[PDB]
């Protein structure tokens, strides 16, 4: 399930921001983390698999859109349909306006667009 970014999880905030391409270092990491945390505007949301955090997604709310910035997902829980249910999850919670990305995930998420949703049929 989706739940919000808490400070007592940095560290593995931290290692799943940093399989972003746009993160090289740990300095930047712990700067956009900052940024997290201080700013008003941007948000970030962990996904918790049973009792474990394996995925984590962070968000710009701009206006009438909300941008969607950083997504990860622990390499060894990949494949797995985690990164679309966060983004399925994220678009729920952020039903009031349009959910659109950056030029850093637009790829996985016109993939997740591009998807059918395997709901059951009546009838
Ligand atoms: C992208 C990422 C977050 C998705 O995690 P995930 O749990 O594997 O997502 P899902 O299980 O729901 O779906 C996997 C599909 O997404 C595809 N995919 C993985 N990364 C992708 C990417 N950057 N762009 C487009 N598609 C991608 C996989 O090829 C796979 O396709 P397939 O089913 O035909 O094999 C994960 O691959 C990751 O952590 N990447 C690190 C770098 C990164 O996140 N860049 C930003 C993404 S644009």
């Amino acid at each position: 399930m989706l739940i919000r970014y808490k400070k007592s999880f940095e560290k593995i905030a931290m290692g799943l921001l940093s399989f972003m391409p746009n993160e090289k270092d740990l300095k930047q990491l712990q700067q956009t983390i900052k940024d997290y945390e201080t700013d008003t505007d941007r948000q970030l949301f962990l996904w918790k698999e049973d009792e474990d955090i394996v995925g984590a997604i962070g968000v710009e709310k701009k206006d009438s859109e909300v941008e969607i910035r950083h997504i990860s997902v622990n390499p060894s829980h990949r494949h797995q349909g985690i990164g679309k249910q966060m983004m399925d999850a994220l678009k729920h919670l952020f039903k009031t306006q349009v959910l659109v990305p950056n030029e850093l995930t637009q790829s996985f998420f016109e993939r997740c667009q591009g998807q059918q949703d395997q709901d059951i049929s009546y009838n």
